[PDB]
DNA sequence: CTCTACGGATGCCTCACAG
DNA sequence: CTGTGAGGCATCCGTAGA
């Protein structure tokens, strides 16, 4: 009751049929899907492969029932192809098996990437191979209308010309030094029980319940900490334990509760989730399952950033990773405010002239304090905080000790301004980026629509710096590795390091040039051996 | 508007057991 | 012969802890 292609040729030894390679001949694309004998591409086989050509029954390669290589040459000249487009749903998964069975394979278009695009992250047996073989022509025509006819166009072309870079992050994985790993569990562990012995000793019961909160308070209440004015400790959250740090036993207990947390939630947990075969993590990235559009990951973005954790990850022997980011790409997004345009492109910070207008001290009066206030500032009021939760922000997350009318002071100390009206003038719910991504709310919040623009933009343009990577690494055989906030890792021989480094920086400035007209971006690069030397 | 893990705390649910 | 404290886990839940 549709239109998908249903009839199919089934190839086999004793059928095949040389003359069904003249369906190849001058085609554009073709719809490509395969069907497997499980999920993991190392311990399964695949059982069949299914070609859709337009108007015509897919072709399906029974791969149980060939042996002669003859039959796929055809197949392999399709596949090698650089000007035949391959529509394929699941392009990971088919490409891995291709990749692992020695085929090589070019131009993709997944469907399933483009569908998700379609949603916004809203979140709103032969016969099945022929007409999911085959669906795939449709969806790439239509698909395809959402490229050029949508302005939606940029994102879904760039996310799909990303299809592969995404493969070849996830497909080369980092490798772990386990040596370190286990290394640094142990010594964690023993400065674990150094705590615990010595605050044991600190809370006067040795056979007290350090990890039972009810039993430490009574402890404490027992022992009678209290604070500089005389009050006894009534909780135990480390806000509340910053005001008895006259007391040896907090800091103790601060200290044996980070480094448990470091220990339990991190060293112990971390080995639960590796690879073996290869001694390679290959986690899941997530492209559209976050708010904004940036990537996410599951079973490295909260990987903590020290060298103590960051150097655990290195290159593959004869190898060594470049590193490259974008200085301050959000900042520079949201300009894209006059005195702030004037500032950028006079490359003065944003975070020192927010500082020199709080404080009144002119530039060259400014240190490294200053620009941290003004950091938490920035990223607090530009995004729509109040001063009361930009105290509680600033106090939380950046450990400061300001004062309401102090945070009072900030908040009433032109391009912002205009534009912070309109969007409370406005009211509006639906959003979008340089990219024209777009949202819409479920109900109107200030900070969300101030946030949401800048952070979408960031990942386009992050997506397309990978989708030019990927395609200028192919000549060098480079690898890509990693892309976190605004930074992306490759590995490479290190005989082309410094070749790659241009390369990388050329792909992340083309991409910026492709978003940016009125600022030009910095891309910090370093060649390094583990992935702490950048810290 | 949360989420996650974690131990401690509830909270019934069920089975061997001695009267 | 048969209700029953006990135990015996089995999860659920609070709050850190983000």
């Amino acid at each position: 009751d549709d239109d998908i292609e249903s009839r199919f040729f089934i190839i086999n030894d004793n059928n095949y049929n040389e003359n069904i390679n003249l369906i190849y001949k001058d085609i554009k694309y073709c719809g490509l899907n395969i069907q497997t004998t499980g999920l993991e591409v190392f311990d399964e086989n695949i059982r069949l492969i299914q070609i859709a050509v337009e108007n015509y029954p897919v072709i399906i390669y029974d791969m149980f029932n060939i042996n002669k290589k003859d039959i796929l040459d055809g197949l392999r000249k399709v596949l090698e192809n650089k000007n035949i487009i391959k529509i394929i749903q699941n392009g990971k998964f088919d490409a891995k098996f291709l990749l692992h069975n020695n085929f090589k394979i070019e131009n993709i278009f997944d469907t399933y990437i483009a569908s998700k695009l379609l949603d916004k992250n809203k979140n709103m047996q032969l016969f099945y191979a022929a007409r999911d073989s085959s669906c795939l022509l449709k969806l790439y025509k239509k698909l395809k209308e959402e490229i050029k006819k949508e302005n939606l166009h940029i994102v879904n072309d760039i996310e799909n010309k990303c299809i592969l870079p995404i493969c070849d992050m996830e497909l080369n994985g980092i490798k772990v030094d386990l040596e370190n790993l286990q290394k640094s569990t142990n010594e964690i562990l023993n400065e674990l029980n150094i705590e615990k012995d010595n605050l044991k000793k600190k809370l006067k019961d040795e056979n007290i319940n350090v990890n039972s909160q009810q039993q430490v308070l009574k402890a404490l209440q027992k022992n009678n900490v209290r604070d500089i004015s005389n009050k006894l400790i009534e909780n135990t959250s480390d806000s509340n334990l910053k005001n008895f740090l006259n007391h040896e036993e907090i800091i103790s207990l601060r200290n044996y509760r980070r480094l448990y947390k470091l220990y339990s939630a991190f060293y112990l947990k971390l080995p639960l989730h590796i690879n073996t075969k290869t001694n390679k993590i290959h986690t899941t990235f997530n492209q559209l399952k976050t708010f904004s559009g940036r990537f996410s990951s599951e079973k490295l973005q909260q990987i903590p950033r020290q060298k103590n954790i960051r150097e655990i990850f290195i290159p593959n022997d004869n190898n060594i990773f470049i590193i490259a980011d974008f200085k301050q790409i959000e900042l520079k997004i949201a300009a894209e405010d006059e005195i702030m345009l004037k500032a950028y492109n006079n490359n003065i910070d944003l975070h020192t002239l927010t500082a020199s207008i709080i404080t009144k001290k002119n530039i060259p009066d400014i240190n490294k304090e200053d620009r941290h206030i003004a950091k938490a500032i920035n990223f607090g009021l530009i995004y729509g905080m109040n001063y009361v939760n930009l105290k509680n922000y600033a106090n939380t997350y950046y450990g400061l000790n300001m004062s309401l009318d102090q945070c009072l002071y900030f908040y009433n100390s032109k391009g912002i301004y205009k534009w912070h009206n309109q969007v409370k003038q406005k009211r509006a719910l639906q959003y979008s980026t340089l990219s024209n991504r777009k949202v819409i709310f479920p109900y109107f919040s200030f900070t969300k629509a101030l946030n949401y623009p800048v952070q979408g933009t960031c990942a386009d343009i992050l997506k397309l710096a990978l989708v030019d990577l990927y395609d200028n690494l192919k000549d060098i055989n480079g690898k890509i590795i990693l892309c976190v906030h605004d930074e992306i890792i490759i590995e490479v021989n290190k005989k082309f390091q410094e070749e790659a480094l241009k390369i990388l920086v050329q792909s992340m400035e083309n991409s910026a040039s492709y978003f940016l007209k009125k600022v030009k971006c910095e891309v910090s690069v370093k060649i390094a051996e583990n992935w702490g030397s950048k810290d």
